[PDB]
C-alpha cells in the first residue's frame, strides 16, 4: 500500500489524516512512525511524506493532499478548476501560514535556550497569527462552513494546533464565529481521531 | 489589472517573475514594491495578505491570492502555451515534489538569513544553524543524485523552483559552498542561468 511517513503531533500531517478519513481512504495507507528533527537532522526526512509503490516519495503536505484528492470518487475537496480553486487554496495557504508561524513560536519557546529568545521576532510571528484569525472571522466564516474541504480542513488543523501548543493565546474571545464553527467541526469523526497527543 | 507585491530579493517572488517571463505574461502584471521582514512589516501588504509575506497577487476584482504556489498555479492557466505545471498524471506529482524540495531549501535559507542578518549575534543558535545547513545540503545531494536529467528535460515548475533556490543561496549565503559537491547541478544551473527569464530576474 501507500506508506505515509507520519507523526501524530504535526498539524501538517493532520491535514493529510483528516482528508484520508473524510474521503474514506484511511485503509489504503500504512502509517510509518517517523522521527522529528527540529533542531538538526525518505532520505530528507520529510513529514508528512507519501511513498508510492515504485519507491517514489511525494511531499510536502500540499502535494500529498492534491494527490490523495484524486484517488477517491467522492466530491473533490480541492476544486479542480475555476475561481473556487484559487479561493479555497488561498484559504488553505492562510491556514498553512498560521501553522508556520505557530510552529516557529513553538520551536523557539520549546527548543531554543531562553537567553537566545528574541521578543520582537516572537511578537512578529504572533502578529501573523492574530491578523490571519481576524481575516477568517471577518471574511471567511460562511466559506469555511460551506464545504469541509481543503480550506476548512487546513484551518481546522491550524486551530487545533493553536489549542495544543499555544493555549495562552486565547483566540475564541475575539473570533466567536470561528469558535462556534470549530466547536462543531471538532466533533467530526475525522477530527476526533486525529487530535495531537497529550 | 493584476498587481503583484514584489521585491527583487525574494526567491518566491522570483519564481512568479520567471514564470511570467517564460509564458509571455509580464505586461499583464503591475508590480507593487514591498520591503518587509517579520520585525518590519509592510502595512499595505498586510491588508491583502494577513501573513505579511510576498508574493501576493491582487486580481482585477480585488481578491488576493497567496502563497507563491497558489499564484503560480493560477498564472499557469492564464496563458495558452505548454503548461509549466502538469495538470494531470504522475508527472504532476513528481514535478510538484521536486518544486517542494526546492521550496524547502528556500524556506530554510530564508530562516537562516533572518537569524544571521536580523537576530542579535549573541542570540544566534549555532546548533539549529548547523541543522539547517545540513538540511539544505541533503536536499542538494538528492537533486544531484536523482533529478538532474529530470530538471534539464523541461524548464517548468520544478526547474524554475530549483533555479530560484540556487540563485538565493548565491545571493544571501555566498559563503555556503554548494557547487563543489554537486557538479551536475552546478553545470545545469550555469546553463539555465543564461535563459532570458533568469537574467531578467536576478537579485540586486
Ligand atoms: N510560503 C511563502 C513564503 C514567502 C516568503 O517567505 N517571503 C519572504 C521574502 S523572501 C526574501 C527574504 C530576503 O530578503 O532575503 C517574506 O515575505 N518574508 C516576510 C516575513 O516573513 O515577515 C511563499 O511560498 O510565497
Amino acid at each position: 500500500s501507500l506508506t505515509l511517513f507520519h507523526n501524530p503531533a504535526s498539524p501538517y500531517v493532520r491535514k493529510v489524516m483528516v482528508l484520508l478519513h473524510e474521503t474514506g481512504q484511511l485503509n489504503r495507507v500504512a502509517l510509518q512512525a517517523s522521527q522529528l528533527s527540529p533542531v538538526a537532522p525518505n532520505p530528507l526526512g520529510k513529514i508528512p511524506a507519501l511513498r508510492l509503490d515504485n519507491g517514489q516519495v511525494l511531499y510536502d503536505s500540499r502535494v500529498i493532499l492534491d494527490y490523495l484528492d484524486q484517488q477517491h470518487v467522492g466530491n473533490p475537496l480541492i476544486p479542480r478548476d475555476g475561481s473556487a480553486r484559487w479561493r479555497r487554496l488561498t484559504l488553505a495557504a492562510l491556514a498553512d501560514g498560521i501553522m508556520d508561524a505557530s510552529v516557529l513560536v513553538r520551536y523557539e519557546l520549546a527548543l531554543r535556550a531562553p537567553e537566545k529568545h528574541w521578543e520582537q521576532w516572537l511578537d512578529g510571528q504572533r502578529d501573523k497569527i492574530r491578523r490571519a484569525l481576524a481575516v477568517l472571522e471577518a471574511e471567511a466564516i460562511a466559506e469555511l462552513a460551506s464545504h469541509f474541504d481543503i480550506a476548512a480542513i487546513s484551518v481546522a488543523c491550524a486551530l487545533g494546533y493553536l489549542d495544543f501548543r499555544h493555549p495562552d493565546l486565547e483566540w475564541r474571545q475575539d473570533h466567536p464565529q470561528l469558535a462556534a464553527w470549530y466547536f462543531e467541526i471538532s466533533q467530526r469523526p475525522s477530527m476526533l481521531a486525529t487530535r495531537p497527543p497529550v
